[PDB]
């Protein structure tokens, strides 16, 4: 490029930056091509072209002016790039601004998704505010290649489609731009199938919706609508390793956290919606906005010091009672609680907090409701046309057919989605068993084997690689989390070694080992010592979450107070010894909401959790317990740089069942953050009891579960113990501990103390 061009597009004397800027083809060689990528990135020293698929980067030189780049790159086709951008000491990573010259599907894009690799297709599927032929409008697509014919009916044209019939293009994909309307639109697609029965249908790649019972999609700005502040929190997310730093999340249910009163309007950011009523049961009841959540949710999670929250699935959905787990909706965060600016702000507004959001994802099934994907076109178009493979009929859903190239591409690109335009920082996947097998919840008959006559469902394997190949290589520094219940091998491994490609796997073995081992009554734990320590066996073959989820508080399991023996007091007692337990334990921690002030009540989505518990002192203690127990996590580099290899973990000893005591080590880079944790399993409370430790010096008691402010009886070592020179445990020295009641101790030695 010429020095009058760049100057054109430094001074905005250019006609069209289109021309120069984005990614331009120079000429063909014999097997690949030659690309020039040019951006103008004001305030910006340095630049590099990532190609993250291709495990690529490029630097970008200044081009006759310091922020005017240029990036020669030769390869075939040059359809998947990112910027990295340089402004001081700060890096961020994007899309190129100039990568669509036109808002319309070119020959480029209909190819890419034919073969289902376009990890940007909802920029050109769905609705997008655009100009055509000089004209501010609308253009709508949507692939329906079975469809007789397709019309936008809408607020617009009084939903008579006559004048608003779509253009099928390469008897694929149906277009119309529709001039003049803008973001606000409410539409659907109007569908007939090839046997002239016309319906109605939301948009599949609909960024906004009605709010339930309501269908129609809604036209978004997505990328005019919000502006984020999170270009720090992004920075150290892609410079990190989340598997070597802390990890607790509280998991919520955004629906049932907290309900407003119905008697007021919803507030939005800069604005006001409707209330939405809860039920026709609880009509006084509303749920917050997003925006509200954002004001009321994060500083509470910010003050009890969880580093990350997972919601349950936020895409639009019909029904309260599915929890989110039945989506219609795969491409907007759903209307009950807003708009898509105002989950914008949540995220970001999470970020400036230090706190990240994973989001329960559902690529696993969808329900039969007529506005959703099912018999989309008038054919088996998402769902698999096999109902031996295509429905779980116990569920009474359809599973997407994963080796269908457009299924499997609307489905991949969605989970890039949320990370693109909502900056969210993981997924986790429940239930892929359901994916992985095509005998899911099958009986002998009705089903049929892979074609090496397995049980292995091998198009959803590969789906699942792809998902997790392309989300780490696009957005590196993120969690990929997986429910697998059916001891599938390499969970949490990469793909090159034959894994399925998440970074962490729920141990459900440990959850069951744990809820059982609590539940019998304390004098019988001594037959159920194995329950404490048979994880650690298999622990090392993952990298395994310790959740104990939503899932365990509902339909008869009582909530964790009420899965406990005992009075009151040994009830609460329990709770602290098992989650002080859990925090030590090797592992990364997910914790459902109301499990942290001790609801007694289960789990109810049709309410809100119980806030006038936290009047009482018994509840605040124990919320007191788990924000200083979230605080010590942090604070202590042995519970967490060394998850996942074996020197973080060795037991001191687990032998005593008779008394149900274990003792182990955490450890980490430096020898002097070692911790040793003693745990007593029943309330009789030990006034001399010997646990072996590596080296002399005064240990501090650091945490103790029975201290008075979490509602213990104050029993322990009175500030920490001198190890005596006395071999115990095949160690060289050793504590003479006091073991208080139901209770979990963290001793570190403190190397600079006055003997
Ligand atoms: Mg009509
Ligand atoms: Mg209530």
């Amino acid at each position: 490029i010429s020095a009058d061009q760049v100057n054109q597009i430094i001074y905005n004397l250019h006609h069209d930056p289109f021309e120069i800027l984005g990614c331009h083809l120079l000429e063909e060689g014999k097997n690949t091509k030659k690309w020039v990528v040019r951006a103008y990135l004001p305030k910006a020293e340095a630049a590099w072209v990532i190609r993250p698929t291709e495990r690529k980067e490029d630097p970008m030189n200044s081009v006759h002016h310091p922020n005017f780049f240029e990036c020669i790159i030769e390869t075939p086709e040059l359809n998947h790039y990112q910027l990295k951008v340089k402004e001081g000491e700060h890096e961020k990573v994007i899309y190129d601004p100039y990568a669509f010259s036109s808002p319309y599907l070119t020959d480029e894009d209909i190819y890419l998704f034919s073969e289902g690799n376009h990890h940007r297709i909802y920029e050109k599927l769905g609705a997008h505010v655009g100009e055509i032929n000089g004209v501010k409008g609308v253009y709508f697509a949507v692939w329906a290649p079975n469809a007789r014919n397709v019309s936008v009916i809408g607020d617009f044209n009084n939903w008579d489609g006559r004048e608003h019939q779509m253009r099928k293009r390469n008897y694929t994909i149906w277009e119309l731009f529709v001039p003049e309307i803008g973001s606000g639109t409410v539409y659907k697609y109007e569908i007939k199938n090839s046997e002239g029965h016309i319906y109605e249908k939301s948009d599949p790649y609909g960024f906004y919706r009605e709010v339930r019972p309501n269908t129609a999609s809604i036209v978004v700005d997505i990328d005019n609508i919000y502006q984020w502040h999170d270009e720090e929190w992004l920075e150290k997310r892609r410079n990190s390793d989340p598997l070597k730093q802390p990890v607790s999340v509280y998991e919520v249910h955004l629906g049932s956290w907290l309900h407003g009163s119905s008697a007021e309007k919803m507030p939005l950011l800069n604005g006001e919606a409707d209330p939405v009523i809860v039920s026709e049961w609880n009509p006084g009841a509303r749920f917050l906005s997003y925006y509200e959540l954002a004001e009321k949710l994060i500083p509470y999670v910010k003050d009890m010091g969880y580093t990350h929250i997972e919601l349950l699935p936020i895409a639009e959905h019909p029904f309260d009672g599915s929890w989110g787990y039945q989506v219609t909706g795969f491409y907007s965060p759903t209307s009950r609680f807003g708009r898509p600016e105002d989950f914008m702000y949540f995220v970001d507004k999470c970020h400036e907090n230090g706190i990240g959001v994973i989001l329960d994802w559902v690529p696993g099934h969808f329900p039969k409701d007529s506005h959703g994907l099912a018999y989309f076109d008038g054919t088996h178009l998402y769902e698999h046309a096999d109902p031996r493979i295509g429905e779980h009929k116990e569920w009474g859903t359809l599973v997407f057919n994963y080796g269908r190239h457009e299924v499997r591409n609307f489905l991949v690109a969605n989970v890039l989605f949320w990370f693109d335009k909502y900056h969210v920082d993981g997924i986790r996947v429940a239930a892929v068993a359901s994916m992985l097998y095509r005998n899911y919840l099958r009986k002998e008959g009705e089903w049929i084997a892979n074609e090496y006559g397995g049980d292995e469902h091998i198009e959803a394997v590969s789906f699942i690689r792809e998902v997790n190949t392309l989300l780490f290589e696009y957005f590196p520094g993120i969690l990929s989390i997986a429910e697998e219940s059916t001891e599938w091998e390499k969970v949490s491994r990469p793909v090159y070694d034959g894994g399925l490609g998440f970074n962490l796997k729920w141990d459900m073995g440990w959850m069951h080992d744990m809820l059982d081992y609590f539940n019998i009554d304390p004098y019988f734990r001594q037959y159920h010592q194995n329950n404490v320590t048979f994880s650690m066996l298999y622990y090392y073959n993952e990298n395994f979450m310790l959740a104990l989820s939503h899932d365990e508080i509902v339909h008869g399991k009582s909530n964790m107070l009420g899965k406990m023996p005992g009075d009151e007091w040994q009830k609460y007692a329990n709770v602290r010894a098992l989650f002080t337990y859990m925090y030590t334990h090797p592992g990364k921690k997910t914790m459902f909401m109301s499990m942290e002030f001790g609801q007694w009540s289960e789990w109810n989505v049709w309410g809100d959790l119980e806030w006038h518990l936290l009047q009482y002192e018994p509840h605040q203690q124990l919320k007191q317990f788990f924000t200083d127990l979230n605080a010590l996590y942090q604070q202590e580099p042995a519970l967490y740089t060394h998850d996942f290899e074996y020197h973080g973990f060795e037991w001191i000893d687990c032998n005593d069942n008779t008394h149900s005591v274990v003792s182990f080590l955490r450890r980490s880079d430096d020898p002097n953050d070692s911790l040793v944790v003693v745990c007593n399993f029943t309330p009789q409370p030990h006034s001399h009891y010997r646990i072996g430790v590596p080296e002399a010096g005064y240990y501090v008691e650091l945490f103790n579960s029975d201290a008075k402010q979490y509602g213990g009886s104050n029993m322990g070592n009175l500030g920490g113990k001198w190890a005596d020179e006395w071999s115990f445990h095949n160690k060289p020295y050793s504590l003479d501990l006091c073991l208080p009641p139901l209770a979990v101790l963290i001793l570190k030695l403190d190397p600079t103390k006055v003997p």
